[PDB]
């Protein structure tokens, strides 16, 4: 029984290595990673890989790993797939912990834009969780933390993290992680998966996929949003992605809205994430 070596980047940046049988479905690897992580609330998470065109793709747990990674390395990342809109309702602290690690990388990467004060507050909870109570011994007026907090670090931001960290004395890790999540969940790009597209006129937009629905980001002014209940069918054809919007009250006809994606693979990818997010949110 021939086995392939898998390397998984975990959310703390460490590498987990394991072997699966070469005809294994994605679920087999995912189960091994989740057992390694002592993660029970596995439904929110998934594995990604980097494809032939080097995009991020979700590893389909129901399909053979080899028919997905195809010519590529058996190298994966462990990620949040479905961002819980209310993380306080998760059953385990360890689930909230992994969601915090993902969100830290969402922030440092610039996928999750954040004001100065929110960056500092999120940072202060992370430090409280990781090091415990503020210690002046490990921080002079020139202190710079080992923690990555933001896409661009400043001395100002480091100072503000420390000032807020002082206020959290006696906060336990689970408590600080819950406060981190209570702030993060409110950010306008929380759990929003952004896809580059063009509208039916060739104008560059972004489509955002999230719990509440599909978002369009035309230009600063005019952000369209389609709550999942308003979406009856999602489809793709060639480089095009279509959503069938439910008929408004007293309207005779459903309405179809069309987008141009960079290529066929990008249209299929957007279709699949939309279908998955509609099902997820429908079972909330
Ligand atoms: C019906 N719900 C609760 C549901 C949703 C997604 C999955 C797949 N989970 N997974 C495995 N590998 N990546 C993601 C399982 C169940």
């Amino acid at each position: 029984p021939k086995s392939m070596q898998c390397k998984v980047i975990l959310l703390d940046g460490s590498e987990y290595t394991c072997d699966v049988e070469k005809r294994s479905r994605g679920q087999v690897l995912f189960d091994k990673v989740c057992e390694h992580l002592n993660l029970l609330e596995k439904d929110y998470f998934g594995l990604t890989y980097r494809d032939a065109e080097n995009q991020k793709n979700w590893l389909d747990p129901a399909k053979e790993i080899k028919k997905q990674v195809r010519s590529g390395a058996w190298h994966f990342s462990f990620n949040v797939k479905f961002y819980p809109p209310d993380p306080a309702q998760l059953s385990e602290d360890i689930t909230r912990y992994y969601l915090c690690l993902q969100l830290r990388d969402d922030i440092v990467s610039g996928r999750l834009p954040c004001s100065f004060v929110t960056l500092a507050l999120l940072g202060s909870y992370t430090v409280q969780s990781e090091l415990g109570d503020y210690d002046p011994d490990e921080c002079g007026s020139d202190y710079i933390s080992e923690f990555r907090f933001a896409p661009n670090h400043t001395k100002e931001l480091e100072d503000k993290v420390i000032e807020l960290h002082k206020s959290h004395r006696g906060m336990t890790p689970a408590e600080a992680e819950m406060h981190f999540l209570e702030n993060a969940k409110k950010l306008s790009m929380y759990g929003v998966d952004l896809h580059h597209a063009k509208d039916s006129e060739g104008v560059e937009i972004m489509l955002g996929v999230c719990a509440s629905g599909l978002l369009i980001y035309r230009d600063r002014l005019r952000i369209n949003r389609f709550a999942w209940p308003k979406v009856l069918k999602i489809s793709y054809k060639r480089n095009n992605f279509y959503i069938k919007i439910r008929p408004g009250e007293f309207e005779q006809f459903e309405s179809t809205i069309g987008f141009k994606l960079p290529n066929h693979r990008a249209a299929k990818r957007l279709w699949k994430v939309c279908v998955e997010h509609h099902t997820f949110f429908r079972l909330l």
